[PDB]
């Protein structure tokens, strides 16, 4: 019922930063 | 009964700045 | 009831971060 | 009663990042 | 090179249409 | 290289209407 | 090389409308 | 050379429609 | 040298349809 | 060397259907 | 050279369909 | 070296079709 | 009843990191 | 009665990372 | 009444990895 | 009883890593 979705995500560029490939497909679909 | 849905990118700066590539596409339907 | 549902990723660069490839295609049909 | 899922990926790149792929492909349906 | 994704549904009502659920999660995700 | 996605959802209610439920979590990320 | 991404949905109206439940949630991102 | 994916579903309902569930859960990676 | 994957599903209801569940859990995951 | 996959089903319901699973679970690592 | 995967299933209904459970789990893993 | 794989399955019923469950389990490693 | 999975893997590597290929290909089905 | 499902994954580098082919292609059908 | 999965694997490496080939077709109905 | 199953394997390496070939084919099939 109570839809709890968290989603975190952590980065510590301490060296050399960039960038990392993230897709969040995250679907939900649900009869009305 | 809420949705609580929370989303966090936690990006460290410690080097040479750039640019992640990141594709949100979080959906729902009821 | 809570539908727990918790994502979470640690990336920690101490040296040269580049860019790893992280698909969440977690879906759902009711 | 509930769905209770939890993905937790640790990534400790001590020398050198690159790029892994990652494919959380979960998918669950039910009829209503 | 063309990716060719087709994705056809046919649904025919004759009588007394409802609702039916199709979920397409389809996803990918790649090293660039 | 020439990505073609055709998604053609064909609905005749001949009868009567009322409400199907379809859901379109197609995502990529390169 | 161009995404030709195609979407339609042929609702035919023969009876008592009322109204479809579809969710969109098609998308993606590349290196840009 | 390339990737070819056809998804063809056919549902025919001559009498009265109610509510199938189709799954799609198609995940690839490189 | 082309992934030729194609699914078809023939559902031909002639009296009363219901809920028939079909679920397509296909995934792969590869480095090259 | 291509991966050549073809899944047909076919349901014919002469008189009226209630609920069938038909479960794919198909998975390949390269 | 390719690989020819073909699943084929015949249902035929003629009087009521209570609904089977046909479970197709294959897998594979190579070193290319 | 063309692998080929053809499942073939037969369910027609004149009365009831009931169903049973069928298992197909194969996995390949190379 | 109350189902309990979980996958724990460890990959540990003091030298030269190239990544493992873990497939996951866990699927379920039941007739509801 | 709740589904508990966890999945955990240590990849520790203490000289170069590359890339690792994880894939949790996962699905459950009712 | 708890139905135990529980799948644990191990890889140390203190040399240079390589990848092993883990492959899980873990396929179960009912 | 409940279902019980574990799977552990041990994979170390203090030289070179490998590629080793791991495949579990895990089938389980019951009545509901």
């Amino acid at each position: 019922e109570v839809h709890h979705q968290k989603l975190v995500f952590f980065a510590e560029d301490v060296g050399s930063n960039k960038g990392a490939i993230i897709g969040l497909m995250v679907g939900g679909v649900v009869i009305a």
